[PDB]
């Protein structure tokens, strides 16, 4: 991007009001540019971090903002500020907010919207890693909207399974662990819209336990049942489509492309 350096406010009104969110290096605002009167959201990021420069991290975020901006689904970028201590993204405002039962008919709309913007980031190589409802945004709450997706502060520009396969090394070497070892890559995504879906038709978290150490434990050995009363009055290809989901074995896992294909969605 291009940085803009004269100051941020000569350009824009912030809205007053309550912020859009915070986190440990920086809120997003709700503004106005006042040219247009266009609403945006602007997002304010330290340089600073923990006492080291961290400005490679904003960086990174907008690079991946970049790579997505002709994805429809993916939220786009606007403008960039900077300033002795801040970097300032000029975003895209949806007016509709977070996505968060749903009726089964809305999540097969949704959801066919947010694997084209998963899907097409798959096909850049970057994997999301933090698919959750706090980052699926809604253009309209009433009537429910497009999506939106923010939010790549976690995100990774994943290496091709060739270079998977140099970075392994001669195999007669290896150690058990990298064999037994199951590596982030485009199928960690899908797990979460896996859970992101059983949320959506039915109003439970599907692992939630009564503590953490109970939620990991359910991620790692709880097969599912379905079978809980929610699951009524959803089709059946609605359960198959989570199931193809919630595999444990990343390999085994449903890739974007083949949930769009679906009978649940088609
Ligand atoms: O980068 C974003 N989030 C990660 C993050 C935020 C602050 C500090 C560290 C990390 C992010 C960017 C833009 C927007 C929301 C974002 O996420 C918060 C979701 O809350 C939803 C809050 N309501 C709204 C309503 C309209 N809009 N239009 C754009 C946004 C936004 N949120």
């Amino acid at each position: 991007s291009m940085v803009r350096t004269e100051p941020f406010q000569d350009g824009y009104s912030l809205c007053p009001g309550r912020e859009l969110g915070r986190g440990k290096f920086a809120v997003v605002r709700k503004c106005i540019k006042k040219d247009s009167g266009k609403e945006f959201a602007a997002k304010f990021m330290r340089k600073r971090r923990k006492g080291q420069d961290c400005r490679m991290e904003i960086i990174h975020e907008i690079a991946v903002l970049e790579l997505a901006q002709d994805n429809p689904w993916v939220i786009n970028l606007h403008e960039v500020y900077e300033t002795a201590s801040e970097m300032i993204l000029v975003l895209e405002y949806a007016a509709g907010g977070e996505i968060f039962a749903f009726k089964e008919k809305d999540v097969q709309r949704l959801m066919r919207q947010i694997l084209e913007g998963v899907h097409f980031l798959h096909t850049r190589d970057v994997v999301h890693l933090d698919l959750k409802p706090q980052n699926i945004l809604l253009t309209s709450e009433s009537p429910l909207g497009d999506i939106k997706i923010v939010d790549f502060g976690l995100s990774r520009i994943l290496k091709n399974s060739e270079e998977l396969r140099e970075i392994m090394g001669t195999p007669e070497y290896v150690a058990p662990e990298i064999l037994s070892y199951d590596p982030i890559s485009m199928a960690t995504d899908m797990w979460s819209i896996g859970v992101l879906t059983y949320v959506m038709l039915t109003g439970i978290s599907p692992f939630l336990g009564n503590d953490k150490q109970e939620t990991f434990l359910n991620i790692s050995q709880m097969n599912l049942s379905y079978s809980e009363e929610e699951f009524d009055v959803l089709s059946e290809s609605a359960v198959d489509f989570i199931r193809t989901l919630l595999v444990k074995k990343p390999e085994d896992r449903a890739t974007a492309e083949e949930c769009l294909k679906h009978p649940w969605l088609t």
